[PDB]
């Protein structure tokens, strides 16, 4: 075998298809469609982590809040994924049932989507591997903690760190001390802008979420979960963002 | 006499004593408190926009800037309002929400938000401490309104810059009739306006705990009048976020 079995095994561990449940055209049935969505991605990625080597030895608290953290941030980065390896960064690969192309219009909704469509396109640029992509995912999960820190720092810190290496290993497997190295500057700055991404995707969710009422919006009771738990006071600045470059 | 025209404007354009409507007659529960507290705030949301209709400069502003003046500081201008209502009814020694809802220490202690209670309770101490004058507080209340705009400006914005301008001067003039003297009055400047953008900070923590009780409004007994729903709604999460501008007046 050539391929690390690491990335072979986060291979293994990889969701199937997730439908949306979309009727195959307004922006409260596409929301609701959206919203349907992000419950599976939930329920998807939770279940991954399941199988996650390290991460089931976190502290149980440490686990949840991890997953909290990151719903939205592994959704768009999923989402980045689709829509690079299905339609070339060219339309928002949401579910096979759920493709937004030539906009599906005007208002607020779309101008989030044009910002999510930045990962696709950045993707496309830099031509990531699968390999790249499964590494750089586990470092998205672990990609905030909270203020005072995790129960499981010190395990939460060797599970960074061999994810680190692993990347490193996937950037390896296409040579050179120097692209190699200017290659991990350029993935993980791209974990870096993130965040600041996610911010806003947060804020419109958070928003969408207080007015659901009166955007006639459904929105499912897991997800319901973290966006009421968790997005205030992570908009407030209440966690930790891990930064790769100072 | 001494006082200046504009601060005897201020003045007089006031708000009315103001009821929570509380039953004081049956036990605290968070639930009573909190929607008390609620009633409060929309019956003083109401006297806000009633006294930035008389309030000198503000009407001439675009109605859009006005509407989301009002919706940024309306957190600010409660608990500035409580703190000086707190100074000049209670010396400062009880929290003076109204006065059907008076919270002396023990009646903190025992409610389930008895951490911001003490936050809240800071700023009648600061008045007590700097000895604040009412002409210094109704010019410095005016500042809070004018404090935070948007990330994009606003549609008035010379006219903004130019009201708000006019009250740090009548700040500047009302500190005057007490401190005497270049040193003295400088510093006096310094202070107030340090404790206005210090209130950012205290009120960041009042925005989370307030935004996080109407999320859970349903599980936890607590209404949201209307008034204050749209402006939590519109804006407070946005506020949270970052993403409007505080304006301050040190580095
Ligand atoms: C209200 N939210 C909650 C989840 C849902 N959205 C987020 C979204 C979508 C479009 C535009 C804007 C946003 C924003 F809220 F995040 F800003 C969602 C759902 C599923 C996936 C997947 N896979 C993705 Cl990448 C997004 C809508
Ligand atoms: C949920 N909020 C919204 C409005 C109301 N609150 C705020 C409050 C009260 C107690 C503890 C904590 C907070 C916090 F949300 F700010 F944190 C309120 C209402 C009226 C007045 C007056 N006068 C005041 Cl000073 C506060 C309760």
């Amino acid at each position: 075998q050539l391929i690390p079995p690491l990335i072979n095994l986060l291979m293994s561990i990889e969701p199937d298809v997730i439908y949306a449940g979309h009727d195959n055209d307004t922006s409260s049935s596409l929301l609701t469609s959206l919203n349907q969505l992000g419950e599976r991605q939930l329920l998807s990625v939770v279940k991954w982590s399941k199988s996650l080597p390290g991460f089931r030895n976190l502290h149980i608290d440490d686990q949840i809040t991890l997953i909290q953290y990151s719903w939205m941030s592994l959704m768009v980065f999923g989402l980045g994924w689709r829509s690079y390896k299905h339609v070339s960064g060219q339309m928002l690969y949401f579910a096979p049932d759920l493709i937004l192309n030539e906009q599906r219009k005007e208002s607020s909704f779309y101008s989030l989507c044009l910002t999510m469509w930045q990962i696709p396109q950045e993707f496309v640029k830099l031509q990531v591997s699968q390999e790249e992509f499964l590494c750089m995912k586990v470092l998205l999960l672990l990609n905030t903690i909270p203020l005072e820190g995790l129960r499981s720092q010190t395990q939460f810190e060797e599970m960074r760190s061999s994810y680190i290496r692993e990347l490193i290993k996937a950037i390896g497997l296409r040579k050179g001390v120097v692209s190699s190295s200017q290659r991990f500057y350029q993935l993980t700055k791209l974990l870096d802008n993130l965040h600041d991404l996610v911010k806003q995707l947060h804020l419109y969710c958070l928003n969408t979420f207080i007015q659901s009422r009166a955007l006639s919006v459904e929105f499912p009771e897991m997800m319901s979960e973290v966006i009421a738990a968790q997005l205030p006071k992570i908009l407030a600045g209440m966690v930790k963002p891990l930064l790769f470059h100072k």
